[PDB]
């Protein structure tokens, strides 16, 4: 039905105003008082949006989360490959209406996800998969059906948990958690120096969160039926 | 009934509130530390007035939500008019009683939303659109009886959204993405400099977040019928 | 019955508490970062302890907000004494565990509230009155059971106002909105310099407060009858 | 059932997350700025945490906050033990991965809770006894099932508790709140000066939290009978 183009079209206007502000929110430098206010920022973004659309696309906003809901088994292939297209084109749709209204010298990088030069690839990888892991473990457990009427708004919960992994992160990778979020500074600034590690790192916690809480946590038992029956539709 | 006139008396205190609380934490200058403390200001302020009046008027105290609830077909155009006849006299209001006791010196411009010098209007009007659109789909969003049960505070939601377009917006357009709030500031300075952004700006985002919520994202389909039945009540 | 004096044990313990905490994190001097890191730990202070005991006393914490529940006909006389007896108490022994523990060229004045050198006391006093006057609407609004369930967090709406009166109040006055805490300070520093600034300006904003709320906004018509009833039980 | 080894797993993982971020955040020194960040980490770690698994294990994290639940007669002395041996194991374990990931010179002494020279060991155990009775308090309150439907977000509620610590404490101890956290910095610096008070602090406080909740605020009365059945199982 049209119940699954107003959710694909939900996710491309939410990447868009993700990266937007997120990025916008990110230019110049520096520092505690920086971390903070870009910290709040993309959580504040991420908690108005999923408040936004959450009822209508579930707001995955990102791939690393919606590869989480795949092997998850909740959603099917086809959804996830739109979902995460239309993701890449609302970022970097997101980040070009950015750098159109941004004066020079401020738009800078356009806030690309960037390594501490004394953090290799490989440490840098397994904070991004640390920080995606605690933000894809929050949010199953928050959108889990069979839990809490004590849980107040789980728009709020995603967003500050996405404030923390930038709180601690930031200061190793910028802070990816996101590939969409971390590809549309990259494919305009034409620099994908490191870029893998924004790829890997997030997909890799992504669904070390999904196994971690589906089938440990609080299982939720699907048989190979369904399994395929969903990933099929 | 006086059903309606304690709702124009809602919107007339909290705009004066509303404006006298966020002009008044603007006062000074400066940096992260600044925009952090005036976003959360602003933010706060309008979630305190949401759980204040928002289930008397519906907490618009905003020129810009306000016309989105009309073209919304959410309101009467006698409703509209009056709203935004209180919104900008208790506005002005808040500004005068903010002025009578702040210090000279101290009182710089009131906090008149102004444009970067790096920043043509032309980009500013977009900023403010971008701004006030995020903010206008999140008050529909989170107002729409039709769904969530784990919304959580709707008050707090919208406060965090008008917070975000303050840590983005700030740097760019001082973030007005309210006329009423930006008009009380110009009226009593006497400086009307770019003042048409303020207007411009937030009356396009308000009027493009309604269309894309209810004409798009989750459709709300009202017959022609109904459609000049509110706008006449 | 015993679930009078459980109430009375409440409103002392979280007293010494939100002074405790508050007058804690208020040591030192300074700008933004003092501001808000004050706000923000009076709000969370308050959202905390109401979360505590809001069930068991109402947690009202605050003689202003105590006295704005007399004039509301929402508790007895002898209640409402009682309430404000514990509060004074439950201050100063927070404050005295304080400075107990606190080292000495730190403990300044105890956080005692002052006001800013180029503001007069009529001007301080104003202020008081508007920041008390929001702070108490909001409690009124949010503990009104009359409406939403779409509130959330009542104890943390309540506390973000708290936090909002700091944002902008701290640079005038420091923000008093409560004689208790106000109190305190001014009772071991031996200081009774612009006291009467503490105990007026909440007081009298307590008391528009509540007017403004109970017969106008959302009138909750009371007779004569039950008025001196309640005053009374 | 296995509804009890999957608990133990949810704390285990919950600590090494809680002091891999908690700890993480903490690198680096200073200051407003350091503690409002600091605060709001270890808070917003914990707001996370206790959506992720308040369900499941009720999210202690904590061996103070174990050992609050244990003499408050609500989980046995077996699971009480296990949980303890889960949140160190679970803690030390986010600390070596902090550290395998962290580049040196950054790393510091892994934010290990530190006294300030001009406060005494015994103003310290003060302090952290303070701290953790009212945030031991606080999830007592919350955690209540005789209570709220206005609660909204108790893991936020808890986690903002935890914030309000830090914003106080940092000054004074660092703010532990929980051995665990203490211990794992302590064990892998090898550096157990003045570790006492990070165990003493919390578990008074922790005590006299439970104690105050249920023998006084809002008494929770068990028979002889009961307590040893649940100290049992």
């Amino acid at each position: 039905s049209a119940s699954f183009w107003r959710a694909i079209c939900a996710e491309f206007f939410a990447s868009l105003f993700y990266v937007f502000f997120g990025l916008g929110a990110s230019l110049r430098w520096a520092g505690p008082l920086h971390v903070l206010q870009v910290a709040l920022a993309f959580g504040l973004a991420l908690a108005t949006l999923v408040q936004a659309v959450g009822h209508i696309s579930g707001a995955h906003v990102n791939p690393a989360v919606t590869f989480a809901f795949l092997v998850g088994s909740q959603m099917s292939l086809l959804r996830a490959i739109c979902y995460m297209v239309a993701q890449l084109l609302g970022a970097v749709a997101g980040a070009a209406v950015l750098y159109s209204v941004t004066p020079p010298a401020v738009r800078g990088n356009l806030a690309l996800n960037t390594l501490h030069p004394g953090v290799s690839v490989g440490q840098a990888t397994i904070v991004e998969i640390f920080l995606t892991l605690q933000f894809v473990l929050c949010i199953f457990a928050t959108y889990d059906e069979r839990r809490n009427g004590r849980l107040g708004s789980v728009a709020l919960a995603v967003g500050f948990s996405l404030t923390l992994g930038h709180l601690f992160g930031m200061y190793y990778t910028g802070a990816g958690m996101n590939p969409a979020r971390s590809f549309a500074p990259a494919i305009l600034t034409r620099n994908f120096t490191n870029h893998w590690v924004y790829w890997v790192g997030p997909v890799i916690g992504a669904g070390l969160g999904s196994l971690l809480y589906d089938f440990l946590l609080f299982p939720r038992l699907k048989s190979v039926s369904e399994r395929l029956s969903i990933l099929k539709g």
